[PDB]
């Protein structure tokens, strides 16, 4: 589809068995995902943005569904204010910015 | 154009006469950008990105150049660890996400 960027592009995502609300990103280098669960191991790591760092766990090799779309990637999770879909599965479902 | 997202969606902007660097990104609502003189009053504005909130300068109605493209909107001047194009411009210059 082509997606207007009028309000926010949130879309719904299937992530670990769950549906997610999500924005898509383009000025996130990698997904960012509020605390859940998710199978196999994991490592630590900080994200920085405006505002500073948080910490995050690091999963590698999950598959998400993003509007209709698979993929898989790795997927960072915790304390965002929101479920963000950046550029390591958006070029997976071969999103582009057009103008 | 068409950009993917393989890489960080970096383009040039002008903006008071100078070049600068700018991450277009649909996940941001507004335009932020590093300290920098612009004209005019400004106005208080809080933005809460990935670590936290921070305050910024708000800016109406300054010419910028976004990639070639001509826009005249809101700028956003504060601690911003990367100039960033939001959704108030790229609407302006007429930039979708499609896939
Ligand atoms: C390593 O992978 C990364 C690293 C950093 C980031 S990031 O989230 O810090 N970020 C990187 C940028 C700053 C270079 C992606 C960015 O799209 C981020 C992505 C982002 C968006 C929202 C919050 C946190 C992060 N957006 C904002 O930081 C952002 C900017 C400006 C504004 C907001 C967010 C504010 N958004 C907001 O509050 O959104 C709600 C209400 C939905 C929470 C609105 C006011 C202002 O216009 C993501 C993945
Ligand atoms: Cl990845
Ligand atoms: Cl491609
Ligand atoms: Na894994």
């Amino acid at each position: 589809p082509q997606i207007t960027l009028w309000k926010r592009p949130l879309v719904t995502i299937k992530i670990g068995g769950q549906l997610k609300e999500a924005l898509l990103d383009t000025g996130a280098d990698d997904t960012v995902i509020e605390e859940m669960s998710l199978p196999g191991r994991w490592k630590p790591k900080m994200i920085g943005g405006i505002g500073g760092f948080i910490k995050v766990r690091q999963y590698d090799q999950i598959i998400i569904e993003i509007a209709g779309h698979k993929a898989i990637g790795t997927v960072l999770v915790g304390p965002t204010p929101v479920n963000i879909i950046g550029r390591n599965l958006l070029t997976q479902i071969g999103a582009t910015l057009n103008f």
